[PDB]
């Protein structure tokens, strides 16, 4: 059972924390007593999210806008935000690459470069805080998408590095689980969440329910503080009822008991 | 005799069982086909009186399973060597494959870059390598051959895994990209439903293979039972021929019982109905 007091305190990062999501984890954060670190690319919307953070009674709130493009920035981000804090309690990996629906023809570019921030950064950004979060026994938290477990048209590229973070992250806690690392891995389904980007690339599209990026926020910051592995956010409730996969789980058990690592 | 000959293999029954004759004469593309379950498939293509279009790095064992599958009985048989990691390779090879075959009816996209089983630490080179060589080229690929494919109302097979479907440690950066291609084909595969995109997209869940590459690098860590590459070479091909969704190929029974998601494609039916496409 979740506590905000467990949040009191605690050095969290926040990334693609200027709107959405993002800005209302570090608004949940703030409100809990926890020390954070925001960042996005534009220097004056995390000027004004550190400022609310805050006035909302934060226990100290930072930025370093940078672009996730960049491997060199995201490597180096963490080691500063980690500086500014004295260590690492929670890593919040948010940020994506702008994306809007489209069907698929000859956007290379556009697969790539979801890749690159979608995903690539994020695996970089874990490289790069490991030690201090081995230090505290910290958590990793990584935000996905119901289209990151199922397949939907119009977002290929978009589904393919949701995917690849569920592929990824989910292998390494099954490491950290054999190698005893006390850092647990929070990966985060989520249905359409009503902010200001979202709403804006479905209008005319796919008009489905859309849920609050408050609640949507807070259950994130839940499922990460109590080291759950997954982490399932929808206004449809014949989502939450299929959207698991024990199967999975079963053939994971079965499999594990298969390989030496001694 | 070809001019005065004329109809189609593929009739009452064609959609549940395969016939070897669904490949005589079809012009194929097998990567990673210089060993392994590439070089198989390429034998069974031969053997089936297929047109085939070999490609990897090695010029010289290319040149190998070429004769061979002459020698098989296949209709042609060519290799164009290069590395999947430069993308301008991957497209221009698709076009001269084509060039030499008068189009193309199916493509398997087989190969990955070498991989061994170790922890995740710090080695990014091979994250990005594993997603540019396993994913981003089959992408490239499949852009390429897709105006082809469409003339031809052809078939794209994706050789996947277990590890694509499933986590498992010590693969971490090759199961990301495995994965990466279940979300990006089966995507592609619900927009090709809705446009009217007459090309099949067969996804192939893989376990344990009995290759020389899978043999050395799970010596003394994975003491799991190995499938034949002959029979799983077949398979893979079966599939692509029925135009199967997924293809599951593994040495345990109990692996086949419960590897299938019905709760996604239930779910994936649901949202469908959300949706307006009338545009984009
Ligand atoms: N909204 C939904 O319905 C929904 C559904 C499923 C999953 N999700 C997941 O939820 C997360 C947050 O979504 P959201 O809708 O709240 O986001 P949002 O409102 O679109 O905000 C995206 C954030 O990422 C930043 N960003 C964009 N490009 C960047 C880049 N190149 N480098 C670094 N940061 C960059 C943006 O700031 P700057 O432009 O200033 O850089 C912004 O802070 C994402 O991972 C998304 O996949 C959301
Ligand atoms: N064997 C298994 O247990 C198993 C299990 C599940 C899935 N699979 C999948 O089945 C497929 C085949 O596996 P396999 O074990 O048969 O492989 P294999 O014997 O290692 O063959 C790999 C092939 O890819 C080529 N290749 C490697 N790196 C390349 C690069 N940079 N550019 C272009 N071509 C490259 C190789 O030739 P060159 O080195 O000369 O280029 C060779 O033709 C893969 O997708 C694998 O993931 C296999
Ligand atoms: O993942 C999202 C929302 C989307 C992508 C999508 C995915 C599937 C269906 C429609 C849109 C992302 C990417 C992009 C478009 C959408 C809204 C934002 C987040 C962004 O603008 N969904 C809605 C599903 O229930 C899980
Ligand atoms: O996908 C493969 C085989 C592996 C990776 C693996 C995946 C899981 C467990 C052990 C190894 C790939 C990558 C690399 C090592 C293995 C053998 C080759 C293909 C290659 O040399 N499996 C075996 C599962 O049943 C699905």
């Amino acid at each position: 059972e979740f506590r905000p007091e467990m949040l009191q305190g605690k050095k969290v990062i926040v990334t693609g924390a200027s709107k959405g999501i993002g800005r209302e984890m570090a608004y949940h954060l703030a409100k809990m007593g926890a020390h954070v670190v925001v960042t996005a690319r534009s220097k004056e919307t995390l000027q004004k999210v550190v400022s609310h953070c805050l006035e909302l009674g934060a226990a100290s709130a930072h930025y370093i806008a940078g672009t996730m493009e960049d491997m060199t920035f995201a490597e180096q981000f963490v080691a500063q935000a980690g500086k500014l804090m004295g260590g690492l309690d929670m890593l919040i990996l948010n940020h994506i690459t702008n994306t809007s629906l489209n069907l698929f023809h000859d956007d290379i570019h556009h697969v790539r470069k979801s890749m690159e921030v979608n995903f690539l950064s994020y695996v970089v950004l874990t490289v790069a805080a490991l030690p201090m979060l081995k230090q505290s026994n910290g958590s990793i938290v990584v935000v996905s998408s119901l289209a990151g477990k199922v397949a939907y048209p119009m977002v290929a590229a978009y589904s393919a590095s949701k995917f690849a973070l569920d592929g990824f992250f989910s292998s390494i806690r099954k490491e950290y689980s054999v190698s005893r690392v006390n850092v647990s891995i929070t990966l985060c389904v989520l249905g359409l969440i009503d902010t200001e980007t979202a709403m804006k690339a479905v209008s005319g599209i796919v008009h489905m329910q859309a849920a609050p990026k408050e609640e949507c926020a807070l259950e994130i910051i839940k499922g990460g503080a109590l080291r759950q592995e997954e982490v399932y956010y929808d206004s449809s409730r014949w989502t939450t009822l299929l959207i698991r996969n024990p199967c999975r789980k079963i053939l994971e058990e079965l499999y594990s008991t298969s390989y030496n690592m001694d």
